[PDB]
């Protein structure tokens, strides 16, 4: 019965909390928050490797990806294991997040706690945007918030 | 050879960056680091069970306590599993933190990835003052600053 929650910060406008949930082992992760000061539109949403906050969202370096694989969407084969593709924030400028993962763990060798979620610029182009950044970070550009993933009560 | 990673940040000026390392599972965890911002003195420094950040300080919660046991310092027989005890602030209000523990570790089930550091505002009397308070935080005051604990390169 696990449980995380990440409070996402940069320099900019943009904020939220994301709350995670694993029923066991074996079961999907919920994650449910809601993030704000985003420009309307979809923002690539992903883990990233290290939760190393020392030079803002750059040091938490890149999508996790512990086998090795290129950029896809959450529903692809061929994915990163921290992509969770993007959320949608509205004219309001926010964003509730509702996503559910089978890929992505609160525990195991897979886990996600201790490392970073950052929303991006830019929409996440799911490694179809024809050049190599597409196949490394979907073109979502820079990091506006993040956060280190913690355990929650 | 596991390396976490932690900044501090609080509402007042308290800053800081704290550097684990562990070699082996079997092994003790070196912490070392400074922190900024404080009044001369020791200052309670201790692991604090959840990475929650949605209230502050506060919303992490008691000092992780996994074995139910009463405050005390790093030394003692009786201890909770995050009491590491006071670091030194010189005239400078700069603290450098080197401690060195083997209750703590970065993996298994005294795993402190995705819990929160925080740097208190009095000295811990180490569950020694005769009081209930001393019984569960060592009489060490507010949250000063505090900073979840990240999986680092
Ligand atoms: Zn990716
Ligand atoms: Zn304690």
């Amino acid at each position: 019965a696990m449980k995380a929650v990440c409070v996402l910060k940069g320099d900019g406008p943009v904020q939220g909390t994301i709350h995670f949930e694993q029923k066991a082992s074996g079961e999907p992760v919920v994650l449910s928050g809601q993030i704000t000061g985003l420009t309307e539109g979809q923002h690539g949403f992903h883990v990233h490797q290290y939760g190393d906050n020392t030079q803002g969202c750059t040091s938490a370096g890149p999508h996790f990806n512990p086998h090795s694989k290129k950029h896809g969407g959450p529903a692809d084969e061929e994915r990163h294991v921290g992509d969770l593709g993007n959320v949608t924030a509205g004219k309001d400028g926010v964003a509730n997040v509702s996503i559910e993962d089978r890929v992505i763990s609160l525990s195991g060798e897979h886990s996600i706690i201790g490392r970073t979620m950052v929303v991006h610029e830019k929409q996440d182009d799911l490694g179809k945007g024809g050049n190599e950044e597409s196949t490394k970070t979907g073109n979502a550009g820079s990091r506006l918030a993040c956060g280190v993933i913690g355990i929650a009560q």
